[PDB]
């Protein structure tokens, strides 16, 4: 009905991070008709604009509310896996940390045309940085906005840095400068524009919505790609949930469907379209169009656990919880004024934007990311404690002042999977993060050693000044076995999720797409989202997604080639 009688040069399945970049670059010259189908609503929420309102976005109507299958290795728990559901996707709901990982992360992909030297100019093209001028590693002029965080906790941020120096870690002045080693302590840059979230809807899509050749539908759930026998024809979707009429948007001759539904929903939708392991499709009576074993395999996510400690009574009130709430759970006037007057102060913080990358045991690249928060977790699950913090508003209670260190396995060895639980394309996917399943126990050892590192930092003179005991994991958790059980019971997502539609070289039979991002065995079908990442880089995954989307757009518009 909104597509009746229309023919599209490009149909984007999803209106998230990658889709926003592609909708912008593909519609640019006026010659191509682009459709974007997003299941979620328009991006208008003030909870998206204000970085600290990340707390409110978890388990909200702007999230998919996904839970994993029971995880026998994690004390028989389902794991919550946050995912954005609105224009901008997970860029509209993420912690805004700007990370590329190390050059060695892209070289480890072993994909022709996607080496560290190949990708660097695509990160640089995307970037405008408030704190780094143009150079080998930074651009000026791209649509992204990156800056140093405009909240600083004067006591606790500097005490973390001095504590890290004291235990023997060195400062890293730029975690995205590939000329120096990734390890070290310091400040994470953020995808913000003077303290407001600079998500890919705001930076790429919203400024071009006036273009005649670009049509964006929200509340549009894709149910499958229509494939002829194997040639993509377009896509089926409902604008009215499960009971809605299945509409079909149709490709023009020479047109392409681009999958932009992310590392959870892209392999889910491929499987519903007959692209996936034939046994999984047959289970639910889906005809096999392309028997690709790797669809939904190779799920990489970075698992987390945390430590937390209160400050001494004399330091009551110095935490970011004290900067955002008064002692009855009212948003502080000073925080609202600082945010509106100059884009500064606690409401500009997602909390976890200072930290470190650490080698626990002489690895080629750091295995551990630490995120320091100048506020105290009240749950060993940091995502649950952010939900608690949002729900705390107006309860008339005082959040106790302290700190948290979140420990992340940033280059994990474990893998999981996404598949089907049902023939219904509106049902949730069958999701397994597979945390701590790697044969050598390397991911558990990383997090155990992370806990030891966080305790070494909290014990240093610099932080000892402020701290008064330890809340998590606490005095009952000391031996290796006690720590390992604490990790099993508290492990949560740091919200990466990549690699479920892996790009590969010629002759890599685990791959779903080639180095041109084309799905094996289907014409006119590509994947441009985190699904394609062969091996997860260290650090958060949003900037690498934007880099892939920029380079894919340059490929599709004929401004660049891949391989030569
Ligand atoms: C809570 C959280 C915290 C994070 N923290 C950070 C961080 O600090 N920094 C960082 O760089 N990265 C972070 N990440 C990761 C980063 O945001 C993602 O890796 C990145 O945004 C993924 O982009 P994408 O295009 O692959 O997918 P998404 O941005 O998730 O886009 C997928 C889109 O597809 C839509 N969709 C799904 N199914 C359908 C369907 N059937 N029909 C139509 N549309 C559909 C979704 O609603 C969504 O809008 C975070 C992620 C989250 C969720
Ligand atoms: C932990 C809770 C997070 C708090 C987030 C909400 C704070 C509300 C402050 C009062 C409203 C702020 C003014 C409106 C600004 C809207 C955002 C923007 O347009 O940049
Ligand atoms: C966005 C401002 C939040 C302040 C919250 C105070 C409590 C601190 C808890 C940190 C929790 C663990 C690490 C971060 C989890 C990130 C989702």
């Amino acid at each position: 009905s909104p597509v009746a009688g229309q023919k599209y040069d490009y149909i984007l399945v999803g209106g998230g991070t990658a889709a926003c970049v592609l909708a912008n670059r593909l519609s640019a010259d006026g010659s191509k008709r682009v459709l974007v189908l997003e299941a979620g609503p328009d991006n208008t929420s003030r909870d998206v604009k204000i970085p600290a309102a990340i707390t409110r976005l978890f388990r909200s109507p702007l999230d998919w509310n996904l839970f994993s299958e029971l995880q026998e290795q994690l004390a028989e728990r389902q794991i919550y896996m946050a995912r954005g559901r609105l224009l901008g996707g997970s860029s509209a709901t993420n912690a805004t940390l700007y990370h590329r990982g190390a050059a060695g992360d892209y070289d480890a992909w072993g994909v022709e045309g996607w080496s560290s030297e190949d990708v660097l100019s695509w990160f640089v093209q995307a970037e405008t940085n408030a704190d780094f001028g143009p150079g080998a590693y930074h651009g000026s002029g791209g649509p992204m906005r990156v800056e140093n965080p405009r909240y600083t906790n004067k006591q606790l941020h500097t005490a973390f840095f001095k504590a890290a120096e004291e235990v023997g870690l060195t400062p890293n002045s730029d975690f995205n400068d590939w000329s120096h080693d990734h390890a070290g302590y310091g400040t994470f840059q953020v995808m913000q524009d003077k303290g407001t979230r600079a998500d890919m809807y705001r930076q790429y899509l919203k400024p071009v919505l006036g273009r005649r050749n670009l049509q964006v539908l929200t509340g549009a759930a894709v149910t499958k790609v229509n494939i002829d026998q194997a040639q993509a024809l377009g896509v089926e979707f409902s604008t009215d949930g499960p009971t809605g009429e299945r509409l079909s948007a149709e490709l023009a001759p020479g047109g392409e469907v681009i999958m932009c539904a992310g590392a959870v929903h892209t392999p889910f939708l491929l499987k519903h379209s007959g692209v996936g392991p034939s046994a999984e499709l047959k289970e639910f009576g889906i005809p096999v169009v392309s028997n690709l074993a790797g669809v939904g395999q190779n799920l990489q996510d970075q698992p987390a656990c945390l430590t937390a400690a209160p400050v001494k009574e004399k330091y009551d009130g110095i935490a970011i919880s004290d900067h955002i709430y008064n002692e009855k759970g009212q948003i502080r006037k000073r925080a609202i004024a600082s945010y509106l007057l100059g884009g500064r102060g606690g409401l500009t913080s997602t909390g976890c934007d200072r930290g470190a990358f650490v080698r626990t045991a002489g690895q080629a690249l750091p295995d551990l990311q630490v995120r320091f928060v100048p506020g105290m977790a009240l749950d060993p699950d940091g995502v649950s404690t952010y939900v608690r913090f949002a729900k705390f508003q107006s309860q008339g209670l005082k959040w106790p002042s302290g700190i948290t260190m979140q420990l992340i396995a940033c280059r994990p060895q474990s893998t999981g999977s996404v598949g089907l639980k049902s023939a219904d394309p509106f049902a949730p996917p069958k999701l397994s993060p597979g945390y701590l399943t790697d044969k050598d126990g390397a991911d558990l050892a990383t997090l155990r050693k992370g806990i030891h590192w966080a305790r070494d930092v909290a014990r240093s003179s610099a932080l000892s000044e402020y701290l008064d005991g330890e809340l998590f994991p606490g005095s009952g958790v000391v031996s290796d076995d006690q720590i390992d059980e604490y990790i099993r019971r508290s492990i949560h997502s740091s919200n990466a999720i990549t690699g479920t539609c892996k790009m590969g070289n010629a002759g890599d039979s685990s791959s779903v797409v080639d180095n041109q991002l084309r799905v094996h065995g289907v014409e006119g079908l590509r994947v441009v989202d985190a699904s394609v990442v062969p091996k997860i880089p260290g650090g958060q995954t949003g900037a690498p997604v934007v880099m892939i989307a920029e380079r894919a757009a340059a490929l599709l518009t004929g401004k660049a080639t891949i391989g030569a």
